[PDB]
């Protein structure tokens, strides 16, 4: 069962502020959302110092870039500690009501979309660049399921029956037909050195 | 009962490092524990949003910044969700062994000790400018610890006896004879204008 739940007004705010705002610097949703990714990691390295079989689900710590020409769709995915149906639901697991308000308080008082991060609703970034956005995720103490949303105010949840992750987050992005530069390995070679060489797990730009 | 730990290994050399290096902007030190506090602030609000009890221990979310001539200290406030006696053990909720060695690996590689907090370990920049640090801190699962290092590769926890605080973390920094500019109202007005401007939490740095 496919369930479609409504944004907070804030977070349908935040959105609209994303798509609708003219703003050129758009290769920045690359470097939150691989931001995400390894503060994900960290947790769930840190759960592992103390509980090794938090890794019973999968040992490899790592950040994989997938684009696809034929889909039109890239893929950012990480082997980190994944969401709870109840942390998707919650905002991607972000305090987003709090942060979207800071935020629009600090552009107004002279900051740009890029200073999103800073805010801890990076993930939203993802809306520079495409028009729908694909969550899939597996939490230790959950099972695998996919958000989706191409805005409009509401996000769906379902269950992820297909190709069993074990442990992390995908986020796929279905580009926008005007953003396709981020398909093409040369600009996300460029975008990763620029913006995330201080990464503490190695991220594999797969090939097409 | 006091109990002694060694650090392990590679946070004694991030610790001498730290300590040994010649590196003139110590200044850095405030944003990084600005910024754990921030952070802590932002996991407890997030864990109240679907259990409004986590804020029994009180609803107030702010950092406080306390200088004291006499004492000569600088003492970081925060109402954040704190941390076990687990947490403080292991290296106060870092993952402080993988993070050690990318900062390590960054600082050949052609970058300072100002870019501590991009590896997670931002709060060992403490001993830029304390010869001594203590760490006060409840969390809503644990009682009032004390954990406290003077570097030379041990630190001690104990249980908190006096003042207690509800929930959150209190950073004591013991101050170097040659650093007591941190403790001026004018220079800690600077630095947290310079940055930590934009932190989603009321900072109050109080009047002696
Ligand atoms: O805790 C987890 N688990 N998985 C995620 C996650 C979220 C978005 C994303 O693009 C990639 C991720 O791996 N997060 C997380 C990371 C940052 C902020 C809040 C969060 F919930
Ligand atoms: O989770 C919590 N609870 N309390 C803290 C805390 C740690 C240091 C600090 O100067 C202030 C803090 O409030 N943290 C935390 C923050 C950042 C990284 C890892 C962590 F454990």
């Amino acid at each position: 069962e496919v369930e479609t739940f409504a944004f907070q007004a804030e977070i349908a705010q935040l959105m609209s502020l994303i798509i609708n705002t003219f703003y050129s610097n758009k290769e920045i949703f690359l470097r939150e959302l691989i931001s995400n990714s390894s503060d994900a990691l960290d947790k769930i390295r840190y759960e592992s110092l103390t509980d090794p079989s938090k890794l019973d689900s999968g040992k490899e710590l790592h950040i994989n870039l997938i684009p696809n020409k034929q889909d039109r769709t890239l893929t950012i995915v990480d082997t980190g500690i994944g969401m709870t149906k109840a942390d998707l639901i919650n905002n991607l697991g972000t305090i987003a009501k709090s942060g979207t308000k800071a935020f629009m308080e600090a552009l107004q008082a002279g900051a740009d979309i890029s200073m999103i991060g800073q805010f801890g609703v990076g993930f939203y970034s993802a809306y520079l660049v495409a028009e729908k956005v694909t969550v899939i995720t597996k939490h230790n103490d959950d099972e695998q399921y996919a958000w989706e949303s191409s805005a409009g105010g509401s996000f769906t949840v379902r269950t992820d029956t297909g190709e069993p992750m074990g442990r992390g987050t995908k986020v796929i992005l279905h580009l926008k037909e005007d953003q396709t530069e981020y398909l093409e390995e040369r600009r996300i070679k460029e975008i990763v050195k620029k913006h995330s060489q201080f990464i503490g797990y190695p991220i594999t730009l797969f090939v097409e």
